[PDB]
């Protein structure tokens, strides 16, 4: 397709490896670029952990209101919210919001721990039919993004399908699904990524990620005007370990999609 050709041109010009999956829910068509290759998720994996905790809350009724102690040993590399509550508590709802909306890595580790470790996050993915996602490490090391390493990876196609099931489909109960969508719409870290390639009148929920190798990721549910919602995954990684982040490349991928489909 013409969109695939433009994504290939974008990838070649940008000097990296680009993975894109678009689902258009108006007609369930899919546009993929390297859609079945594995990419490091980086912090985009926080969506799966938050969703798995919401799933737990369907049977543990007010689990989201439970206080969780934040201890010094919990702090990692980037903890903009949790660092204000060390030797205190945050609820699981507060940890989920911090993880999703600020990409707080300590908050993510509390979610992972609440699920029984990275294997528990992966088990949730399997339970909703995602056979591709794998979470193998906690924060911060899940973001190393070393080429050739299959840990903490998924494919664009699998992640787009899962994000659709979580936000638009039936993987979560109605209250939980609404809560996930509210959290994603409130993300603070995505203004330069997929959102920057879309008209400002469209509504977006997204979760970013970044890591070594200039890895720059974003996954989004988009509610345009005038048409049904879209699900878009954009993953990008580069050959040099200390390559600079390219959020603008993701914005350009989103613009190609939003103009071409
Ligand atoms: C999610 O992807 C998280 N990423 C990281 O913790 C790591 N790096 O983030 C960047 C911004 C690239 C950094 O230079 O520190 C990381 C862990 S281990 C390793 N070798 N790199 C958080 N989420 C993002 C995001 O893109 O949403 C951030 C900007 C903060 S960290």
């Amino acid at each position: 397709s013409a969109v695939q050709q433009k994504l290939a041109a974008l990838e070649k010009s940008s000097t990296g490896r680009l993975g894109v999956a678009l689902i258009d829910t108006a007609d369930n068509t899919q546009v993929l670029y390297r859609g079945d290759e594995r990419f490091p998720m980086c912090s985009t994996s926080k969506v799966m952990a938050a969703a798995a905790v919401l799933k737990q809350s369907e049977t543990q009724k007010q689990l989201l209101n439970q206080p969780v102690e934040i201890k010094p040993a919990d702090l990692v590399n980037y903890n903009p919210i949790a660092e204000k509550h060390v030797n205190g508590t945050m609820t699981l709802a507060e940890l989920s919001a911090a993880a999703l909306q600020y990409s707080d890595n300590t908050a993510m580790n509390k979610l992972i721990a609440q699920l029984g470790g990275p294997g528990g996050v992966t088990a949730f993915a399997r339970a909703i039919g995602d056979e591709t996602f794998r979470l193998d490490r906690t924060a911060p090391t899940l973001n190393t993004a070393i080429p050739g390493d299959p840990r903490d990876t998924t494919t664009p196609r699998a992640m787009a399908q899962t994000l659709r099931q979580l936000t638009l489909g039936h993987a979560l109960g109605e209250t939980q699904r609404a809560q996930l969508v509210t959290w994603l719409k409130g993300n603070t870290t995505g203004a330069a990524s997929i959102r920057a390639g879309l008209p400002t009148s469209w509504t977006v929920g997204d979760k970013t990620g970044s890591g070594d190798y200039g890895t720059t990721n974003d996954i989004a549910v988009i509610w345009p005007q005038g048409r049904a919602p879209l699900v878009l995954v954009t993953y990008f990684t580069q050959p040099q370990q200390n390559a600079e982040s390219r959020r603008d490349v993701l914005a350009s991928a989103a613009r190609i999609i939003a103009e071409g489909l």
